[PDB]
C-alpha cells in the first residue's frame, strides 16, 4: 500500500502529473503497435525474398531487424526521460 | 532533380516504405507536440514556485529542462533508427 | 494515494523489489559523490591552471566537464533501466 | 614498457588522477556486484514462474534481461565517460 | 521518380550539402574496414587461445564482440546525426 | 613510470594491439577534421542567411549544431568502444 513512499526519491504526484506521465505512455502505445508493423513488413519482405540470394544477402547486409531494435529501446528510453522531466525524482 | 541518386547507398523506395516512413514522421509530430507541452508546464511550474527558494531549488535539482531534452534526442534518434530499418541503405 | 495504481504499466511491487529499486539509488548516490568529487577536482585544475595559456587550451580541448556530463547522464539511465529490470512495468 | 606512451594522445597522469580513475573503477566493481545480484533474481522469478502461462507471458513482455543488459551497458560507459574526464586525453 | 520530395520533412538539397554527405558516408566505409579488421582479429585472438580455459575465460568476460557491435552502433547513429546536420530536415 | 600497471583491469598490450588502437584513433582524428568543416559550413550558412527571417528560423528549428554535437559524441564513443574491444580491460 502505497509502495512509492518507500522507493527513495518518489514523491507525490499532483493528477496533473500523472495525467501527463499517462500521456506520454498512451503516445509509447501508438509506436509500439507502429513498430510491430514494421517488424511484420520485415518478415514478410524476408518471406517474399526467399530464394533471391542477391535480395537476401542486401537485407542481412542491412540489418534491418537489429535497427528496428535500436530504434525500439530510444523511443522507450526517451519516454522514460521525459516522464522523469514530469515526476521529477528527488534523488541522483 | 532525384537528389537520392546521387547520395551513396541510398536506393529506389517503394510507395509502401515512404508510407511507413512518414507513418514514423507523423508520430513523431505527435510527439513534438507533447514535448512543447510538457516544456510549457515546467515554465509555468517554476514561475508559479518564484519566490519559494525550497521548491526552485527542488526544481533545480531535479534538472527537467536537462531530462526533456534528453528525452526529446531519445525520441528522434529512435525515429531515425526505424526509418533505417524501413528504407535499409546500401552502405554502412 | 496509491498514485502507483493510477499510472499505466505500474503494477504493485513486493519489497524486494523495493529493496533492489532503492539498492541501485543508494549505489547512485554515492556515484553521485564522486562526480561532485570529480567535478571540484575540474574547478581546482582550471584555476591551478590560470595564466598558463597551454594548460587553459589543453584543457580546453579536452572538455572534461561535458565529458563529466556525459558520464553523469549515462550512469542515470543506466540506473534507470537496472530499476526497469527489476520493477517491470506493463507497458511499452 | 611504459605503453601508454605508444598511444596516440595518452599523457602521463599523476597520482591524483589515477587515484580518481580506479575510484571510479572500484564503484563499477560495486554496480557489476548489484547487477550479478538482479540477475539472479531474474531467474529465481522465472523459475519460480515455470508452468504459470500468465506470469511467464508477463516477464517475457517486459523483457527484463534486456533491460538489464541496457543497465550494464550504460552504466560502463558512464564510467567510461567519467574516467575519460578524469584522465583528458589529447585527442578527438 | 523525386522519392525525397514524397518524404515529410526533406527538402531539396544543393550538390555541396550532397558532397558532405557522402564524405561522412565514405569515412564510415573506411571505419567498416576497421571494424572487419577488428572482428578478424577478435576471431584469430579466440581460435588461438582454444584449450588455454584461462585465456579464453578472460576473453570471455571482456566481451569484446559485445564491445566492437555497440562501437559499431555509435559510429552508424553519429554518422547519421552529422548527415542530419548538413541536410537539415523539415520535421521533428 | 608505467602508469598502466597502476590503473585496475589495464593489462600489458602487444604491439599489434596498440597499432590498432592508435589506427581507430587516426580515424577519429580524419572525423575530427570532417566535424570542422561541418561547422564551418553552417557558421557560413548561418552567416548568409543573416537578415532572411524566414531562413533563420528553418535554420534554428533544425538546430545542426546540436545534432552536429550529438553526432562528435557519438562517434567519439563509438571510437571508444572499438578501442575498448581491442584493449579488453580486466574490469567490469
Ligand atoms: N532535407 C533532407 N534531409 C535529408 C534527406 N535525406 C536524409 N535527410 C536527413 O538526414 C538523415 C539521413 O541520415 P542517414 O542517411 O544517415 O540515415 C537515413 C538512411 O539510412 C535512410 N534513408 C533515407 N532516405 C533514404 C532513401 N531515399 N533510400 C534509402 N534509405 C534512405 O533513412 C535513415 C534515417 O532517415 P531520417 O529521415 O530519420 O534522417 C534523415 C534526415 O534527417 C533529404 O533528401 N533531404
Ligand atoms: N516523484 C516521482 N517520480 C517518479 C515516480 N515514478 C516514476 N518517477 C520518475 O520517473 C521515472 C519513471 O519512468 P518510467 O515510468 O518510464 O520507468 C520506470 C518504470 O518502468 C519502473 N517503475 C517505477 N515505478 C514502478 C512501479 N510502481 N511499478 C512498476 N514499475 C515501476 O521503473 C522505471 C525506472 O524508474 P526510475 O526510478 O529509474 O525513474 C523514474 C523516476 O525518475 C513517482 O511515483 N514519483
Ligand atoms: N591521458 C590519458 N588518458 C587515458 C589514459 N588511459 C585512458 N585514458 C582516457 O580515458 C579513457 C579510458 O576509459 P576506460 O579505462 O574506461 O576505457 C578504456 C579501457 O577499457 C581500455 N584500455 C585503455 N588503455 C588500456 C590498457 N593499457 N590496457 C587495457 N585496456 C586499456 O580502452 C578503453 C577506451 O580507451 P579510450 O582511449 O577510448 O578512452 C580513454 C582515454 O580517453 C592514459 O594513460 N592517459
Amino acid at each position: 500500500d502505497n509502495q512509492h513512499k518507500k522507493i527513495k526519491g518518489y514523491r507525490d504526484l499532483s493528477q496533473e502529473e500523472i495525467d501527463m506521465m499517462n500521456r506520454v505512455k498512451e503516445l509509447g502505445s501508438q509506436f509500439e503497435k507502429l513498430i510491430q508493423d514494421v517488424s511484420d513488413h520485415l518478415r514478410g519482405q524476408y518471406n517474399a525474398s526467399l530464394h533471391n540470394r542477391d535480395e537476401i544477402t542486401r537485407i542481412a547486409n542491412a540489418e534491418p531487424g537489429r535497427w528496428l531494435a535500436i530504434g525500439k529501446t530510444d523511443i522507450q528510453t526517451g519516454m522514460m526521460a521525459i516522464i522523469r522531466a514530469i515526476a521529477q525524482p528527488d534523488s541522483f
